[PDB]
């Protein structure tokens, strides 16, 4: 039914929606010069009429990469003290499978 349940990364899909989320908070949320990946992932779906629905929340770590810096997400964090930036937020995405269509819903980030 329309309920909201638990799943982990190794679904192709959720992989997929994370990635997206990952790619828009670096883009046009997170402003720093720096890379963020995740430390921490929690999520779960929901099945609903025209689409699918995955709620994200996730705990961002600064890495030793810039932005635009090329083969990333294997990136280190930087664990140095004082330079260690983290950030938890909390995503909303929606998928229409079929169409190969993905959008953020809403999100709400708070500095950890």
């Amino acid at each position: 039914a329309g309920g909201i349940h638990a799943t982990d990364l190794n679904d192709k899909s959720v992989q997929r929606a994370l990635d997206f989320a990952i790619s828009e908070y670096n883009k046009v949320i997170n402003k720093d010069e720096y890379y963020s990946r995740p430390l921490q992932v929690m999520a779960a779906y929901q099945q609903i009429v025209g689409g699918v629905n995955y709620y994200f929340n996730v705990k961002f770590g600064r890495t030793t990469c810039t932005k635009s810096q090329p083969n990333l997400d294997n990136c280190p964090f930087n664990d140095q003290p004082k330079l260690k930036e983290e950030e938890f937020c909390s995503f909303q995405i929606n998928e229409v499978p079929w169409e190969d269509k993905i959008s953020i819903l809403n999100y709400k980030c708070r500095k950890v």
